[PDB]
């Protein structure tokens, strides 16, 4: 009978969970009764679980971070070899890099000012967390080697109230904009800290070999007393589906989420991050045959790079 796909995405009181349902809800309410298969959101353990779920078959669907994606295709970091069951669906919603610090320790106001930062109290993110991850993964690409600071391992508001009690110099704070973290530092603390900036050669850098982070400008009046653009970088948040899942389940739900981006984002703002030319921006893996082929109807130029394999 009906195809009841698992969709993987992370703990319940965070933002993958509440998308993943929304996609779940999408789908249960406008396509299973005339395409007969749903997806069902599950909770677990984030990207790293969502990977092994995926291999296993325990999930046809997953919501990742870019930077693990890009580490399953490559072969790297965790993996030894290329995690060929999957393929990319949809940027879901970016995660913009904001690496904070003082603002008499910034320079140049750029990520690079983060090797004038050495020996001093930085919070990377919680220990094991996709934030530690991604900050000591763009640390090493502009050649600063995280462990020469002084590290703590604060979670978002605990490293909001460090900076603003003192006692760190910086932090790493990457997710939607606005981060409510920084949102909270900026509204204590105003332009005696920066959020830094990433030149051209700067994202070049980050990236390394993947083509994963983005120029990324974040509106003004974005925080509290920030009256101006800033040009940091964001790499997606997005959906991943096996390589065996059905072309045309695959193609009718990529076609339902971009006909119906309102129904998503009336029920988790993250979701107003999508649209149909950020669709594939970033994506750290091939596109599945069945999303590919939307967005080539739609009139989407697909890079060689994420066509399907």
């Amino acid at each position: 009978e009906e195809r009841s796909y698992i969709l993987a995405t992370a703990s319940t009181g965070g933002t993958y969970y509440p998308v993943g349902v929304a996609l779940a809800t999408l789908t249960k309410v406008k396509l299973t009764p005339s395409y007969h298969f749903s997806l069902s959101a599950i909770s677990s353990a984030g990207s790293g679980e969502n990977v092994k779920l995926m291999n296993d078959n325990e999930a046809q669907f997953a919501i990742l971070q870019g930077l693990y994606g890009a580490w399953a295709w490559a072969g790297e970091g965790p993996y030894a070899e290329r995690q060929n069951q999957l393929r990319s669906v949809s940027m879901l919603w970016q995660n913009v890099e904001h690496f904070i610090v003082r603002s008499d320790l910034a320079p140049t106001g750029t990520i690079a000012d983060l090797a004038s930062m050495k020996g001093k109290k930085f919070s990377i993110g919680s220990k094991n967390s996709g934030t530690e991850f991604s900050g000591r993964q763009i640390m090493k690409g502009v050649g600063v080697d995280p462990d020469t600071f002084n590290l703590a391992y604060l979670g978002y508001g605990g490293s909001a109230s460090a900076l603003q009690n003192g006692t760190i110099d910086g932090m790493n704070t990457p997710a939607g904009v606005p981060v409510g973290a920084v949102t909270q530092a900026f509204a204590a603390m105003g332009n005696d800290i920066k959020i830094l900036s990433f030149t051209d050669e700067q994202i070049k850098q980050a990236n390394g070999n993947y083509n994963l982070w983005t120029k990324f400008d974040i509106p003004a009046n974005t925080y509290p007393g920030v009256d101006k653009t800033i040009t940091t970088i964001a790499q997606p948040n997005f959906l991943a589906v096996r390589t065996d899942i059905s072309e045309e389940d695959v193609y009718q739900l990529t076609k339902a989420m971009y006909e119906n981006l309102a129904f998503l984002q009336g029920i988790h703002k993250a979701t107003k991050d999508m649209a149909i030319e950020k669709a594939i921006e970033g994506l750290p893996m091939p596109l599945h045959a069945g999303a590919a082929r939307y967005y080539q109807e739609v009139g989407i130029k697909i890079p060689a790079h994420l066509m399907p394999q």
